[PDB]
């Protein structure tokens, strides 16, 4: 029943002092391994937003060396997993540098991606949180990557959405690619609603995602925003598939043994669980 687990997440909300003890486990939760080493090397410090947050060497994009213009195999780039292959994949990624536009589309093209989502403004009252790696209008050249921006759908003032022709031009290969950007959701507290978000996602979802291909997610540290996203849409999903591992802190666990920091604060936890919540009751009433 949906009644009955969204009785208990519901019960779990009012619940302050589960929240703060769970909370206070998770400030102190610590993957194995853990290192980031590769990461914090000297070639590769400038190529990250945040020095906090990083790939696990154990768990982290690698480019092919011989496409790289650098040839180098860093981005700040995590790919999130279920052990079942049949799930969704996310990479989690911080939002592109100037200097790092070309390695992400790389990592576009190489991973068969069809979906980005993008969960900041570029600019968060006068603070940069992104560099622009789409054009505005007609096309952009990024190393061998063309992308053409074929159509800007603005859904609300929430979100919109970009369609992109992507043309490797070297070989000639031709890919169509969606940007989901998310444009209402703060790096320091929580948007009031869970509802704007949680329509952003079932557009996300219905969206062409490729043969077994990841969905790009990305903020501005690849963490914040960025974890609290796939937390929501990784517990939804299971749910729908009937998976019985229906807890959510042991579920962040397992997104943070990937990738380190993922969901910063305390209010972006309640918040995930509330948009959980809200999605089941969602569902039912529309039952």
């Amino acid at each position: 029943t949906g009644h009955m687990i969204l009785a208990y997440m519901e019960d779990h909300l009012r619940n302050r002092d589960r929240l703060a003890k769970e909370w206070q486990a998770l400030c102190a939760y610590q993957a194995e391994p853990n290192t980031c080493a590769t990461a914090q090397g000297e070639g590769n410090i400038k190529k990250n937003r945040h020095p906090d947050f990083l790939p696990y060497d154990h768990a982290r994009i690698k480019l092919k060396v011989e496409s790289s213009p650098s040839r180098s195999d860093y981005i700040n780039a995590s790919p999130i997993i279920e052990h079942d292959p049949r799930m969704p994949a996310y990479i989690a990624t911080q939002g592109p540098l100037s200097h790092t536009i070309a390695d992400f589309w790389q990592m576009v093209w190489e991973s068969g991606c069809t979906v980005i989502v993008m969960l900041t403004p570029l600019v968060e009252d006068g603070v940069k949180q992104c560099d622009r790696y789409w054009p505005d209008e007609g096309a952009s050249l990024y190393h061998v990557y063309e992308v053409n921006l074929v159509s800007e759908h603005i859904w609300c003032e929430d979100f919109l959405v970009r369609s992109f022709y992507l043309k490797n031009v070297q070989t000639q290969e031709t890919r169509t690619l969606t940007q989901f950007h998310f444009l209402s959701w703060p790096a320091e507290g929580t948007p009031a609603s869970t509802r704007p978000l949680l329509d952003f996602r079932r557009k996300v979802n219905k969206c062409y995602r490729g043969r077994s291909c990841p969905i790009i997610v990305h903020c501005s540290d690849g963490a914040g925003r960025t974890g609290t996203y796939i937390l929501i849409d990784m517990v939804l999903n299971r749910m729908a598939k009937g998976v019985k591992e229906i807890d959510i802190a042991a579920t962040l666990e397992h997104v943070r043994d990937q990738r380190p920091g993922l969901v910063r604060s305390k209010d972006q936890f309640e918040f995930a669980l509330t948009a959980v919540a809200e999605e089941v009751n969602a569902i039912l009433k529309a039952l």
